[PDB]
């Protein structure tokens, strides 16, 4: 007996949809859901989605409140829809997927992932919910996450971090590192060996290795000396060049974090969504050095050093493909006289 | 267990709210309520009110579908709120009253009219619903309608016509002529002697007397001759004067109906609401004769003749007060040399 | 002391803005202006313009309520702005001009047309308002209308009809036929010889000549015989050909009116604005004969006969230019063996 | 002579409504009020209320700009409406009350609180405005605030802090501590002995006692030792338990402030309004420990210590009612073997 | 071949409009432009302007991404429109000018500034774009900026700072200090000698002189002693008086910055636009001292000291006009016994 007033009752009393019985008075005006409290309207939800306000309200209330894979991972794995849950995309303030399965009568394409409409779609399954590992085994297409082993299925160890209510974290009181499994056309697919992005923020950036501590503490020339990075263009790629009108390099988040401590800069997120590589229109406030499309990736500095040091530096220009977050990231490598000139996530 | 989905289910299956159990998927977008039918959205309701879309939807679904007094009568009698029903105002496409009693959780000020919040409000009671005659008997303020006699209380015979789903009609299969009772501060009022407006349309106008048949059939001069109306300015007041830039007279609906048969005209309803006297910005299409504020009343021609023939014609200008639909309508009477110059509802 | 509440007071009490003092409570919700009447909101105005709701409300309230030239005439004469009035475009439900002069503080570019900002704009002047003939005399660019003669200036007799509150009519109680004058860069122009469109409706079409009476009364072959129209393709151009999937001809409003009496058809007005030539996507309901772009002109049948009879019929295809409503209308004339095949307004 | 353009003139020139004469051009688009400045539109107000945009604009402009009681206090005292002022609710960005008295023609239920419509409503009166103490004496229901004594009326000393333009502060240049008086059904009511919440922020939290300084400075075990809190579950209730998936305790704002200094966390305010007890969906970013409904109260630590130490610890579970901000706050007390297990504001 | 889908393609791929060929799917809902990415809608733009959403999207995409004069300077110089660029006003989130020249088909009044419609408008020209210095020489009205000298034109050295993508900065990698030129009615105008505002923020305020360092570091009485400011009311004007209900003075941004370090305060920007002098409704959080209209200017402290010390202190009250940002700023000077009482930017 699903209703707008019951979803609102659950939000008000339980903090989210919790299957509880009850109704609260609701008013919908434009794109906002309000509830009456002591004679006045109190805002419960502001629709930022392209779905109808009451529909987006129910999907948000029905969001998964357990640690779930970050939307960039689900996207990189080709996930189309989730089985009997809503993965809320906090970066877009919208459902991560267009349709649902057994969640909301307006967006449901099926009540169970076993329905034939779900066979061509890559359904996300959560091994923490009863019966979902079995539903993945019977699914034609799907991605499964588990906390432990599944007899016969070869696991892929995912990232350490997961998203819990929009907070990306490495769990201590909860498990956030999952085993990942994928099936394409009824066949279990081998997930590739991959690096993982660290999902850190510029404002609250923390080093996760002795190399990262040394990058943030040491001066540019002594860090490059200590880590034998001469001829790898870290001065351009990681530290950044703010001497010309066009900002040079600055493609690693740790380099932006180091700069941010000394002077501020504007990062225009012109495609605001979760992705392995992010594109920003950057304007350095100290110098006025700027770049319309500055691709940034948050790799652990050691992982980036390992990628660039593994490269052959004998050709003028080549596409270097690196698996990051299960996806193929093309990098552009420019060399001269056996030294790196630039190395950046190739702007497609 | 009131809900948006249940109100929508009732509209789709029963044509209105009928207390039936069930839910249909609903989407709200801007001011419209849609329901999904075979994968596509079908419009159920377009909000024309100043209330939230979902709230207006429920009050419209919960509208009274029996013949009810026309909103102009309820307003003239000082009705503030209705007891356990919604009087839908079809002229405004909105509820006739701001609040409800035992109807909708968002608009309810009380569940029963016996609650102390209803004591100072003139509550509308319908003697056709069980226990409402007794709720009026106990009420401090109220208006009661009945189909027959009430013990001890003397009735005021109302108009022949009532509104059934927005259709104003004189019932043949249903009773539309009610007895009216009114209480102010616990005292049963003596409702005054009143004329009633006829609530006719210009396009489907029907005469309701031999004088009205003769007005529409005969020529102007022979009707005035037959009914001894010389000196009463019917040529100006009722027939209308389209010879000058400002349209002269034309204050009786029957006169507009007669004109409408010969040539069309635009009637701008600049305050669209139900009222005893209506104001229109009229433009006669044949002549180009026009008037910004042309007050029109739909009185039976015989009743209008009685009013104008019962006035003293010895003063240049005076206010003539007439009880019409229980309200005091002021008219402006202009005379010269013992004859009428003009007579018009000075009301809005 | 202009205000929203004062404009609303004027609309409610005077039927339009009349400079009266007073205020009524107003509420604005989305694109609608409401006013409170006995505790409930009554709609005063629904904004159909691309201007802000309160601004469009004031321009509509301040609309010219005298017979004014039809917007197609003002446009054809290059009118940019009106002097101290608003020409309301009833076909678009919007002001005919972007800006105003001495009308509304939000849209005013000047308070008087003598301000230098108005010098390059063709200002519309109304000789019926005191001092406007003299403001046109001093203006660099302008269009003047008068009811009589102007000293020294030679007139161009305009169309018989004018628009009074959106009703196009030939005045009997008011004058609708104006003298037109135009100045370009300080020089009084000689307005060209022009035909005028008749501005009739399909539903209320009336013949304005003995030829038009004969077209509507007689059969196709006897009308063409009586008026010696053999070889002029009136069967195709005026009567219409509904025998093939593509509707043939039907470019004169009188021909659509004749057809409309026998059987209905849909006319999709895909560019809804006032213009000399109109384009309709027509679907004949009886036959299913249709045409995406069917250009229709409302010319007096005698004027259309004069145009087609004054053309050289010796070339396969050529452009025929005709001054209609002061503008140059291009027609496409197609001939074969000295007879007309088709003739149609190539205009939009 | 109230108007939209006059309210806007006052906002632009005086920073709020100040009864000044004048008008500025205004445009309303969707839910925003703009004014023209140097040819471009400048936003004056964005409507976040469920009232029409122009109406909410006027109530916001007419907001009380003197220190006023925090909305949680007015609500806890049953205040329905204010006398001749608007208490703006900055937490909701909306008027604290639905209707007004002598403020705005659209929301006014009366011009003076002496009107009979105000008798059943608890009207807020401000003794700092001339004649309001007398109006409270004549009011059937009301709440009065004063800066000093009222002859014969027994005062209740309110909180030290008040809200001045949305800034909660303890006044040094202005008086913020008021005497409070309440009347129910014509009878002056004795306000109960009460504790007061401190109205502090997590980000700018300041200790207001030596115990609060010691809580934030000392380690958990030495604070509990110093203040003899062994057996009172401060480790769970105040410090918080982040070791399991469900976050344990954390019901006192000072405990959240201490945690906030070490590591961040998300507090989802799912019912955003001012209240004595707040409910948050909390997610600890360091551990991933979370709780859907975590009730938080900002009491001075000494006051909380006094409440819990006053409890009988001999029963398994009991409801403990404490008067806070004039309202009865139910707490849930869970004991075992003469020691506290948990003590929290009971989730209703 | 301009289109919505091409503008969106440019935003997604180039970070702004870059004349590139291509189309991406777009959806417009209410005031937001979305693009489809991996089956879900991603927000590209939220319209905060009074222009249609698709039109504002194109003007924002077509914004000037080079360092440009701050909107306060362009306004103070009477700039109406820009030549073949869009100056985006980041403080209003809207175009700085109503119309464009050769930018967008919906807002263009002309394709080239040489068109006669641009002659009466003060067109902004950028000497960094080819042919714009010549277009300024031929323009009747205009403002020109250059990086170097223009043969024969007497330059005005502008402010050190410019706006690059909404970041006000003094360029190190780019030039931000321009030469300014103005023409009124075909005649090159001599720009006056002027002081410049510093365009600093309260939160990230940095001193730009030894006097400014001493103001922020030293105590009030020793700074006034060191700089011989006795009798100049710096205690009131610059430091601020928070002892009474009305906040005294506090008209220099550096004084607000010094206060901000010790205690917070709310600054209500009730007219949010870029201007030489700003007006704020300020509420000091520590004391509750407040002022509805507190005019603030960010002059370099030395420049302010120079202005006030240059004043004659022998009259009770006088208007003192100072040229700041090319505009005449009226100050109010109040003296008594040869000493300053107050000196503030006169509230108009
Ligand atoms: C594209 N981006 C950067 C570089 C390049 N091409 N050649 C050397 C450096
Ligand atoms: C106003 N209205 C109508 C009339 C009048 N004044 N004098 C004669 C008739
Ligand atoms: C285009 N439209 C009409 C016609 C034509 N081409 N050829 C003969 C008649
Ligand atoms: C509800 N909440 C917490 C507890 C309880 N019941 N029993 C002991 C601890
Ligand atoms: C206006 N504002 C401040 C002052 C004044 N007038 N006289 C002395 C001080």
């Amino acid at each position: 007996a699903m209703s707008l007033e019951n979803v609102a009752f659950n939000v008000v009393n339980k903090g989210h949809f919790d299957g509880q019985q009850g109704e609260v008075p609701v008013s919908i005006i434009n794109n906002t859901v309000y509830t009456k409290v002591d004679g006045v309207d109190v805002e419960l939800f502001e629709n930022k989605t392209t779905l109808p306000v009451n529909v987006a309200f129910e999907l948000w209330a029905k969001r998964n409140i357990k640690p779930v894979p970050e939307v960039k991972i689900l996207n990189n794995l080709g996930v189309d829809i989730a089985a009997n849950t809503v993965i809320w995309d906090y970066k877009r303030d919208a459902p991560a997927h267009i349709s649902t399965i057994g969640v909301c009568s307006m967006t449901d394409i099926a009540k169970k992932p076993t329905e034939t409409i779900c066979a061509p779609l890559t359904v996300f399954f959560d091994g923490r919910v009863d019966g979902q590992v079995d539903l993945f085994r019977n699914a034609r297409n799907g991605v499964l996450i588990t906390e432990g082993s599944v007899k016969g299925l070869q696991p892929s160890v995912g990232p350490k971090q997961a998203s819990l209510n929009g907070v990306t974290l490495i769990g201590e009181a909860v498990k956030t590192q999952f085993n990942y499994y994928k099936k394409v056309d009824g066949v279990v697919q081998q997930l590739p060996e991959t690096y993982f992005t660290q999902s850190r923020n510029l404002q609250e950036f923390k080093p996760r290795s002795q190399m990262e501590i040394d990058f943030l503490e040491l001066a540019m020339d002594e860090f490059i000396e200590r880590y034998k990075l001469e001829g790898y263009a870290f001065e351009h790629i990681v530290y950044g060049d703010f001497s010309h009108s066009q900002l040079g390099g600055l493609h690693l988040l740790i380099g932006l974090a180091k700069r941010f401590k000394e002077s501020p800069f504007e990062l225009e997120d012109f495609i605001p969504m979760d992705s392995t590589v992010k594109n920003y229109f950057i304007t350095d406030a100290q110098t006025g050095s700027s770049k319309c499309v500055c691709s940034v990736i948050d790799l652990l500095l050691d992982d980036f050093v390992e990628i660039i040091k593994s490269q052959d530096l004998s050709v003028v220009s080549k596409v270097v493909k690196v698996t990051i977050d299960y996806t193929e990231i093309s990098f552009m490598l420019w060399c001269k006289d056996g030294h790196v000139e630039t190395f950046y996530p190739k702007l497609q």
